[PDB]
């Protein structure tokens, strides 16, 4: 029976494993059953953003040296997913998640289970393609066997690792007779987001094949998923299932817009947590975040878009914490930008995690 | 009998003048009426934000113009407030008080008040010290009075323009022998910000006047008002006081109402102060006229134990993150992001918190 | 015989009118005759820059009071370009262009000569494409009637004000069945100054008509002029040139000259187009009245094989690292960093570079 | 007999030791006998920039997996020295100082000599004042010493690597009983900066010490080194010192010499200090290894008299603008970008100035 334990952990900076290692040390956590970390770490966010890169080499010589493996294994053992960017009052925290095999009975209802897969790798001309979709909707519902979970409905978050585009790698592309989704790394970056976002919610069922294309995966925004999460294959399904024995279950809405706090509860509400003195329950909130392509919130102006002094993923992140932490009572949240295809335009799905009664 | 009129005008730049133009075209506004505008400028709000400027400028040719005075006269006539920055999803807009004397009975009860008051001029090695405080609190009590309101407690804001140090009145001090509180002007900024709001919490009786020294005007954030909003600029002269709250002697079908933000995401005390404006529920927001908030980055770099970088990002300014923040979390209660937000919140509030008011529409009066 | 007139103001803020009301006050500037201003102000240079037309609205203001005109009847009279930023060590100041028909011979040789010329308002879905070109290119020849200039090779600056796209004008083009180059008001920035220099090379003779398209209005980089200097407009919607330049017709006392910047640090183009103007040496320095010159990052993310971080760094904008180091250049060649550096060059220079013009007084 | 050589090579990302592995694997340098490597790091060079702790974990890293030592003992064998901030043009880098024992006869005259030293560790209360300068001139003393130069005038360049307060050692200091000078990490790391760059000028005889006093350390800014280059950082603990120069005893194929920026436009002093280092042409100025420069926002304001807004502009810190001027000043003087530009040079050059470098091969 498999036991599904979610750590929220403080960091003082990209590379603060004290947290961790306190929870490895008092063995409240085994380090071989870490299946997943996801952080929020202090950097920019940008594309030249280098702290990612050190949380994730950090954590991971940390764990080779308690495990006593090579830090490439873990890489390929352990999923690593450093949004950058805490605008705002946003705290640097780590999220990590612990799959234990244990022989226990569930408790009553459905418990946390989640669920890991792994797609083909992508040739250059396929991404931002059907064939990512695809490939991602594949190993969705292979995690989904993984987690034990049947029902789409129970599915909760869709967390994806998805690759990029380099100037050698259209080089190879053009060498080969092939041209690429668009010229740009960086664009590419939202064409890759946007396919595996698609092919999450046409896994999952929230929009149907017959409205899905190529031409579809940058322009039309009506199609999105209500609970895709993707970062620039490796997944990560995380979702309720009647064959777990967790202490804690997941729930989730979708913000229509930046400062939809209704969502936020809707979502609270959805893993249990039926009013605010049981705020404490939480053991964590995940939200995407963007800045909406109408430049107003509720016919309203802002400047986020025309602002170059602070780019537009950085005051989506900054608000949408500030919007969380005003529902929930706490700063300590993630939240992540960049969300084509995943929510409406200018909103994003939101999750909690939460101990059960 | 005196009745205020309160509009809230989207801007679709610094200079933008066409909402206004519209209300005193349609005869909603007559210019002649208007006592003040306070603004929300698109700029980067800080010293070097010149769209502030471009706005009063804006506004002042615009009703010179459409009064027949100079603008001289139009800048003597009427309060121009800009607060540049709107960071997040704040909405850059204007909002203009009117005052009409007009012929009606007051409203049941207490209705919205207006008023106004100016300071003597200050020496420069005043700025910052208890002779401010002091000439403040009495420009309060008289503006007071001239708003018909004789309860502290029915003051609901209280609006400063406040002076600065320059090189100029610095080397005036040193000359006649005299040091100012502080050789740089942006702590001056601070340090005159924070004197008037003292002096607006020592005229309410918020605080005792044995607990304010010098010493206590930059160091004692225990020390501060619930209703001060303090704000520095180019004129730098005397300092412009603008009391309003509500009186029983008003014919206004508005009502302002107001609470403390605690940290940046108190969303509690959007509440009460919601409340406190006469919106019992969610339903009633409609009524809003406008929000007016003090916003800040706390000194301990934390939001209730919990770390964020505002204070060292060498990229966005913290005073920029914390509008941003505080205007999201205001948008978030009553679903709307064009509200006012100002930063520097010296003795407004408690260090990272600040005041928060609403006007509103009163109901079934 | 017509003689053009320079000064170079220092300003104190995007409002500072008072270097220009001084020299007016003295008797130096006669108002009436100034035909243009060209100012570098203080704020971000962005979209939501408004030192810009708080620097036009302050001078206009100041005009209209001085000349007993309106202030509309000012802005229809007078060229007013204010290029936002001033990074780096870039001093914020205008340069102040009078025009005055005098009773005088022809100085020996060429000697500065200036021309203004409008272009229709254009359709916003005009905008970036050949249509604007064309008219760019009528105009570019029109000023240059205008300076009594008949040798391209005369024209030494050609600054154009430029209109953009708002979403207004895109709906409005939409309504009738048409569609725009790009549904992106910065991209539209883009295109209108690309069109708009092209357009002038087209005059000039820089490039060939066959090798312009549409298509190649802002994808074939080897396409630019060399003197062409281009700003998306505030608030006007058309064209706006002047065309500066050298000819035997005038009676300046000072000459115009330039170069061309083959990358951000070609500090001898600063010297060849300072030689170009009669300045042989640092020691005929002091004879500058202004340098002007366009800048921008090399698309390359390279300056001759190195890397650099100017198009990945979110944080400053590439536009305003390539005002900081390319006015750095200029300021240890002359001296001075108080000369006019504006960003944003498609189609002028070479990618990564951009021209570079110097007016200097002449020694006879 | 001592050989310095030094090695200027182009990074990817901060993390990217390609070119360094390079260099080992074809025998141009042995690892054990690297003494430093000095690195420009593209991150924004703020406080909250971790690409320089991220080159130097990787470096150690690297190194150690080649030395067969740990990672605590390659820090402790090799200077890092990571500078954040690649602004304008400026190209991410490393340079890499090897020095080797050879058995060959001293090369004529003066050529590269290099030394090192370390202080003892400093207590809280210790930062930004007397004591700091003071153990700062005994290590440059000793430093000297190590690389065989016994005249101030034949020292070109002092990188000091010091250290700065943290929270931890202010609730140190304050549960002794002591006052720290400044109450703040941020403003410790200048006045560490500035307090190490004193001693430097003090160690060479280039101000006397009757002329430096607590009060002087953040404000006299008459008192400068101008070959000093100090840097702070949280990374590693911060008591290194090196020392670098010229000596009649070495047998070294480089030179370097030094001159001092009056403004962040002077390139004039470029000029010279390319000169100084044996380039008296432009069609010698292939033989630079590397130039070694700190960049300033004037207190002014100002430069030769002219405004600017680098000191008002709250979106980019004035450090930011000050390395991408020098930078682009430096590499329109020698036709390169790859150049090292530093930022926050207090008592280092005149107040909008700082020192310059060159280190360059002989003919």
């Amino acid at each position: 029976m498999q036991k599904v334990e979610v750590f929220r952990i403080p960091t003082a900076s990209p590379d603060d494993i004290s947290g961790l290692a306190t929870l490895i040390d008092s063995g409240k956590i085994n380090p071989a059953e870490i299946v997943a970390i996801l952080g929020k770490t202090e950097g920019n966010g940008s594309v030249n953003d280098f702290t990612r890169c050190f949380a994730t080499q950090s954590l991971a010589m940390y764990l080779a040296e308690k495990l006593g493996i090579s830090r490439e294994e873990v890489v390929k053992k352990v999923a690593f997913i450093m949004s950058g960017g805490t605008e705002g009052v946003m705290t640097p925290h780590i999220t990590v998640f612990v799959r234990k095999d244990v022989a226990a009975p569930a408790a009553p209802g459905k418990r946390l289970a989640v669920g890991v897969a792994f797609t083909r790798d992508f040739l250059p001309e396929e991404l931002g393609r059907m064939e990512q979709v695809n490939e991602v909707a594949r190993a969705v519902k292979e995690a989904m066997k993984d987690a034990q979970i049947d029902d789409p409905r129970d599915v909760h978050f869709v967390q994806i690792k998805a690759p990029l585009l380099t100037a050698e790698r259209i080089e190879d592309a053009k060498r080969r007779g092939k041209d690429v989704v668009v010229n740009d790394t960086y664009k590419s970056m939202a064409y890759s987001r946007g396919a595996s976002a698609l092919g999450v919610a046409l896994a999952l069922g929230e929009i149907s094949a017959d409205k899905i294309s190529n031409e579809a995966i940058v322009h039309d925004w009506n199609l999105y998923s209500s609970v895709a999460s993707t970062s620039a294959d490796e997944i990560i399904v995380v979702g309720n299932s009647t064959n777990s024995a967790s202490d804690l279950v997941i729930g989730h809405s979708v913000m229509k817009d930046a400062i939809d706090a209704d969502a936020v509860r809707a979502a609270l509400k959805d893993a249990g947590i039926r009013s605010d003195d049981e705020m404490d329950r939480i053991v964590n909130v995940l939200a995407k975040a963007e800045a909406a392509s109408s430049g107003t919130v509720r016919g309203r102006r802002n400047t986020m878009l025309d602002d170059s002094d602070i780019n537009h993923t950085r005051s989506a992140r900054a608000v949408v914490n500030a919007v969380i932490a005003s529902v929930v009572g706490d700063p300590m949240v993630y939240v992540s930008g960049g969300a084509e295809h995943q929510g409406p335009d200018g909103g994003g799905p939101i999750a909690v995690i939460a101990r059960v009664l």
